[PDB]
């Protein structure tokens, strides 16, 4: 986060905003940014209301209402001093933002703040005041959504294993609790630390601002690249700096398959390190007829998957012709890990009959089809009631294909 | 509904509206929400016109016209008191809504009301006053459409079985009637209770507000997730709290198949615990020619179905090659259980010739195709008149395929 912020505040021009609620340590972050830039090779000037403290080596004008010296008039005056970087206390109105946008386009690096709850809230807020949707895309370098969280006192904090609902937010996973004590005096914390979410405007985000995709569409692309405010907080909870209580206050059927001991890349909590199934197909046919006995012909179980770390292992098994002891396809209802696994197809003595892979120039994640030949098969369907609870036990179908008998 | 409302009013920021007509108990619901939040860790302030009653521990300013203290000016003053949560009496005009939208974006949780008949009516109403379509998506957490319904007195209420038109709104289904009596004094009710519809703005609803899908499109997605106002009322009618009269004032061919004694998962009243048929196909061909005899070739009856509790049993029958005594495909006109079963295809000595199952990553309910070989077949079509009544008896077609003769 520092290296990304370093590079951003060291650009020749553009706007960099720091957002969040009151008492989130925005000024402290800006002051630290200006002190880092504070060199003999740059001319740094600021308009503030009021000046928090004095940085030696940097000019700092104060918003004076006695002479009608406002943020807009102060910022308009600073631009005639030949500045390289400018720091505006905050851009409350359109007039001040208009000058800051012009400043950013005219070879100056601008810095300011906005009282918005999210990093998208800052881009939002500029669109609200009346800055043309374009002007934000051209000028804006990035946004820094910041919160402060109280630091658990290291002398008296209580270790505890997290519950299921807590573990779902993030193998003994120990978090830490508040408590209270004489240095603790007598709360669970002493001091503070910042948690961040650095939105960095790249080529993709420059389009979404221009064409007005929207908060949601823009939030979807933002989560693909940048970590959230909560995720940065949860990392500090793992490290043992702040509590989970402190981070939170300031803040289609699923299908898997496990072939032997071959590990995939599933992010599922229960089905971790398995192969994510995108689709599947399997069947059987009886040759016997009632118009006059026959025999069953069980097909190979096909299934689609992403090209993951199991891809070479399945190719090796297909090439060598070595079979796995067991393979278990698991289907599950929509909701999460606690939902009912309503269909589980277990296979025994499993070969990899074929692997079909490839890709196109438009696909972000490439897929491949894999078929599985097997000696035995067991299908376990679990019926459910109207409310979602399990209706009795699971209905079983078992068959030995090698010996042609029930199993 | 309480747990969902709890989590919503305990968010760090956003607008939560309670809507409905006059005398729907909105204030009572807001007051209950503020009392639940009323803690020492939060600063709660309110602007009201007038103040309904005093919550001890919460600040409550009144709209005074003698000093020109309005909702807008009062809300604008409250925001300078460093509040965590704010409750505005109601947002009647644009100016008051503009401040509430800014308040929600600037780290405050806002609460208010709007006189709209539906939960979509609230989102509607904000778009009408002149709030930019976006600003609603970013700020709005949810809407609570609320009505009050009179409670049937438990000492004197009359049990009665509902009629067809009444049963269609929602196996002896008994509802309760008003009546009148000395505690009943002398109406059918004493006291009241609230019925609700909690619209919860999620990622999908954030798009529909942004891109302006519309009331209808938005109402369609809302019915997929959240229960209606009427459904919450009808649940209380089943419980025996209020009458059906009180809730209302404030407010393709069906195909089944039964294979032997194998139970499916049909929710139909007449065809209960049978297999729901999605589609089917069956045919026959005669080799005889008039250009010069031949023989009939009856095909296997294919049909589509969901993956239900019968799936393993059909796979076992296909694998073992054991035939059922009878299998009856039933087609029925659109309407319900009382409609005419206009096509019934009965099969005798039935094998399961094949089973083809599978699924994709987008499907919510997976389907599968099953074919049926049989010795005999009987098709019974029932003709109908223009009004819908049965036109005479059913026309029969019977044939023994094993012996190649009429049946």
């Amino acid at each position: 986060n520092h290296d990304n912020f370093r590079r951003l505040i060291k650009r020749p021009h553009g706007i960099i905003l720091v957002t969040g609620p009151t008492g989130s340590g925005k000024s402290t972050t800006l002051y630290a940014g200006l002190q880092e830039l504070n060199s003999s090779e740059r001319n740094i000037l600021t308009v503030e209301d009021p000046i928090e403290f004095d940085i030696d080596g940097i000019g700092q004008t104060q918003v004076n209402p006695r002479v009608d010296m406002t943020f807009a008039r102060g910022l308009r005056a600073i631009l005639r001093q030949d500045p390289d970087v400018v720091m505006v206390g905050e851009i409350r109105d359109l007039e001040t933002a208009q000058i800051a946008v012009q400043a950013s386009l005219t070879g100056h690096l601008v810095m300011s703040t906005l009282h918005t709850n999210t990093a998208v809230g800052a881009v939002t807020r500029l669109r609200d005041m009346g800055i043309e949707p374009f002007l934000i895309s051209s000028s804006l370098l990035g946004v820094l959504a910041q919160r402060l969280v109280r630091t658990l006192c290291p002398d008296c904090k209580e270790p505890y294993e997290a519950d299921k609902e807590q573990r779902k937010l993030f193998e003994p996973l120990i978090l830490y609790r508040a408590t209270g004590c004489p240095k603790c005096n007598h709360k669970g914390y002493r001091g503070r630390t910042g948690i961040h979410e650095l939105l960095l405007v790249d080529d993709a985000l420059q389009e979404l601002i221009h064409s007005e995709a929207g908060e949601q569409a823009m939030e979807k692309h933002i989560r693909a690249t940048t970590p959230s405010i909560r995720d940065d907080g949860l990392d500090k909870v793992r490290q043992g700096i702040t509590s989970l209580e402190e981070v939170m206050r300031v803040t289609a059927v699923d299908m898997f398959i496990k072939i032997g001991d071959v590990k995939g890349e599933s992010k599922d909590k229960t089905h971790a390190e398995e192969i994510d199934v995108l689709a599947w197909s399997w069947g059987m046919s009886q040759s016997g007829s009632m118009h006059m006995a026959g025999k069953v012909n069980v097909q190979d179980l096909s299934f689609t998957k992403y090209i993951d770390k199991s891809t070479p292992n399945l190719m090796m098994a297909c090439s060598s012709g070595k079979h796995y002891p067991q393979a278990k396809l698991t289907i599950r209802k929509a909701g999460g890990e606690n939902q009912v696994e309503y269909l589980i197809i277990t296979l025994k003595e499993v070969l990899v009959s074929s692997v079909s892979t490839g890709g196109s120039g438009g696909e972000d994640r490439l897929t491949e089809n894999v078929t599985l030949n097997f000696a035995q098969v067991q299908v376990d369907y679990q019926p459910q009631k109207a409310d979602g609870a399990k209706d009795g036990g699971p209905v079983k179908y078992g068959w030995n294909i090698r010996q042609n008998v029930q199993a």
